[PDB]
């Protein structure tokens, strides 16, 4: 009963678009960059229920701000119940950090493989959708459409891609 939240997905037939990278931030990213999360320039966010629980656990004020973004219904973000979904549900030798790292990695791997099947590549037109785990940790131990970057790296890559596109038109 748990969908991916992506618009036009026939597998799950929603706020996410497959035409932009699917951002999956960990709790540390939200806690350290809540002002950025709230900014209109940051769109296409997957809020994992485990990540939400971790944000609620660490910061009261940050969680209320995160709930407001969801309750506002004007942002391109989706709450994915990774703890209820059969293919992503993890049960905790693991520390609280290692378990939370595994949760995000498992949900990210599911999203990447799922979106590649739901929106397959159209020859010379478009590639499969891109999934980005937004973390300071090397979640993918330091799937082609799955990556792990910090928010700074992700945003610097956006600037590089935009500059390259502007040079192409000029
Ligand atoms: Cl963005
Ligand atoms: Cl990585
Ligand atoms: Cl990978
Ligand atoms: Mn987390
Ligand atoms: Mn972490
Ligand atoms: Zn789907
Ligand atoms: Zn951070």
């Amino acid at each position: 009963d748990i969908g991916c939240g992506t618009v036009g997905c026939k597998l799950c037939a929603s706020s996410l678009v497959p035409t932009a990278p699917i951002m999956i931030p960990d709790a540390v990213t939200i806690l350290h960059n809540m002002n950025a999360m709230e900014d209109a320039r940051i769109q296409n966010i997957v809020l994992l229920s485990t990540v939400m629980s971790e944000v609620q656990e660490r910061n009261k004020a940050i969680y209320a701000r995160l709930q407001r973004l969801v309750g506002g219904e004007r942002k391109q973000c989706y709450v994915f119940s990774n703890d209820r979904h059969e293919q992503t549900h993890c049960v905790m030798e693991e520390t609280r950090s290692d378990f939370n790292d595994r949760c995000v990695r498992v949900a990210g791997r599911w999203y990447a493989q799922h979106l590649a099947l739901a929106f397959p590549a159209v020859t010379g037109v478009a590639e499969i959708p891109s999934v980005v785990l937004v973390s300071h940790d090397k979640l993918l131990q330091s799937i082609s459409n799955l990556s792990c970057l910090t928010l700074r790296q992700f945003l610097a890559g956006c600037v590089t891609a935009g500059t390259d596109l502007l040079e192409m038109i000029l």
